[PDB]
């Protein structure tokens, strides 16, 4: 008889699960497992992310639930749990999803020669990405293009991607009764509080596939809004109805399929002949996912500067003063500590508002390592992707990718030019929300009445400017052009 295991790691999801349907099939008993380790408090990770996948994890639950099933959230390691319950439950099939992420590497070798020793056959499909990206690589002569560009010809010419998997059983053959590591009581879906964390969620975005469809479906209410969708023309400072899709979060813990994603896109297109083209359009915007999964997969040290290949070496500041600052919304602009107050309380910002607070941090003014930024977006945000993260770092502080230096970002006039009032300002800094427009985005720059008015006393009730733009920004101009020379 056929008993199977399908490994949930990302791609929490029951649509297009290639894995999740091998798993099922000709099968006797299917056990959904999820592998939580305890321990991972005592290693960095904030309680909206966690939770996020948490939500994610009970989405899962009661969608097995509804299909005679129960996803197993076993506690441990997989190196240590996997070897145990293959003889408990007499597993011969293990199935999850594919993985190109470093530690994924490492993890998954080990499961797979732990599966080979007690006859378990392993099955891995591709369906996180679009494509197989170690199979677009071959295609284009054996290296990853480096240029969206050259990489959208290449998609072009491979063809359209593989469609999504049809939807599994509504039924699905439930584990055995009584096995021991299938206890209720040790593979539950655990809570926020029981994992450690002290201080609650704030983020407004619901983990599941459920919350992931809902989204999709609301995005695709207006065909026409995603026919001419532009991401360079969107609003960075609209967060009552966020300016995109905000599909992140769920694109990257596998909540939405890429593949059912272009899918109804390509859908949209056929009706629309004006539709925008990329790499400005929606399919676009998974193109740029899909393009810095193949480069950061074959890439050594993607995620860092010293042994990277694509990234150039710069020597950025140790400033401990300006990276706190910055970490802390306390740099004295009111656009960049709205946004890092966005971060920490949403964990999510519009890609234009990423722009703003990496180019203050790196090229722009402070000339702090994007690593120190990277580790603080890791942190913080929902959707954090190690690929999509440092490649949009490396691109943000000219390292990589993007070679613009000349194009600084003013963390004054960039978002007077869509919110002259201040409204994205005054949501997340309430201690401005008194303070008049003229003077929202230079709290300095009021008269000192003017302050006391609002009561937001410059030095007092909101800093004074860490550095003043003009001069910083003259100066990491100056020191990109001398790296960029001894960058031969
Ligand atoms: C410094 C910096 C760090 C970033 N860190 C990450 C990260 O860790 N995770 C993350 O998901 N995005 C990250 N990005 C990308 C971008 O900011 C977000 O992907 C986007 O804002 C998410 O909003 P959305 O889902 O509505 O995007 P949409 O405009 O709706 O795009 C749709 C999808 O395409 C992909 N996408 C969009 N823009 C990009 C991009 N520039 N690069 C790669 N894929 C893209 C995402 O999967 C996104 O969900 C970062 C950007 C910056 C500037
Ligand atoms: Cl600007």
């Amino acid at each position: 008889v056929k008993n199977s295991i399908i490994w949930f790691r990302k791609g929490l999801r029951l649509h297009d699960n290639p894995a999740l349907l091998e798993a099922c099939k000709d099968a006797k008993h299917v056990y959904p497992v999820f592998v939580l380790d305890p321990h991972f408090l005592q290693q960095k990770v904030s309680v909206n992310r966690y939770n996020f996948l948490l939500e994610s994890l009970e989405d899962l639950q009661r969608s097995f639930q509804a299909r005679g099933s129960r996803l197993l959230v076993l506690r441990g390691k997989p190196e240590e749990v996997f070897p145990r319950v293959f003889r408990e439950w007499g597993v011969t099939q293990l199935c999850f999803e594919h993985d190109t992420e470093p530690y994924a590497k490492v993890r998954d070798a080990a499961v797979r020669r732990l599966a080979a020793e007690a006859g378990v056959e392993v099955v891995t499909p591709i369906s996180h990405t679009l494509y197989d990206t170690d199979m677009l690589v071959a295609r284009n002569g054996g290296a990853a293009p480096l240029t969206m560009q050259s990489f959208t010809k290449l998609v072009d010419r491979v063809g359209d991607p593989p469609a999504p998997a049809p939807d599994p059983p509504a039924a699905m053959p439930p584990p055995a009764e009584d096995m021991p590591s299938a206890a209720p009581a040790a593979t539950g879906v655990p809570t926020w509080q029981e994992v450690g964390f002290k201080e609650p969620p704030l983020t407004v975005f619901k983990g599941g596939e459920t919350e992931a469809l809902a989204r999709l479906e609301a995005a695709f209410q207006d065909p026409k809004w995603v026919a001419g969708f532009q991401k360079p023309d969107t609003d960075p400072s609209a967060w009552e109805k966020p300016a995109t899709t905000v599909l992140s979060p769920y694109l990257k813990f596998g909540c939405l399929s890429a593949r059912l994603f272009h899918a109804r896109l390509l859908e949209v297109y056929r009706r629309h002949p004006a539709h925008s083209q990329p790499p400005v359009s929606l399919r676009g915007q998974l193109l740029w996912r899909e393009f810095f999964y193949t480069v950061g997969s074959t890439t050594p040290n993607f995620h860092r500067m010293a042994g990277n290949p694509v990234c150039k070496q710069i020597d950025w500041d140790d400033n401990p003063e300006f990276l706190a600052a910055w970490r802390e919304a306390r740099t004295g602009f009111p656009w960049i500590d709205a946004i890092m107050t966005q971060l920490v309380t949403w964990g999510w910002m519009h890609h234009l508002a990423r722009h703003s607070v990496a180019c203050f941090l790196t090229r722009g003014d402070l000339y702090v390592s994007w690593e120190r930024g990277m580790e603080v977006f890791e942190e913080h945000l929902i959707d954090q992707d190690h690929y999509l993260n440092a490649a949009n770092w490396m691109w943000l502080s000219a390292s990589a990718f993007f070679s613009q230096y000349f194009r600084v970002y003013s963390p004054v006039v960039f978002g007077k030019k869509y919110d002259p009032e201040g409204r994205f300002i005054r949501k997340f800094l309430p201690v401005l929300k008194d303070m008049p427009a003229k003077y929202i985005y230079e709290p300095w720059t009021a008269p000192l009445e003017v302050q006391r008015k609002a009561g937001c006393v410059v030095g007092r009730d909101y800093p004074a400017p860490i550095v003043d733009h003009a001069v910083a920004s003259k100066a990491c101009i100056a020191r990109m052009a001398a790296a960029y020379r001894r960058s031969k």
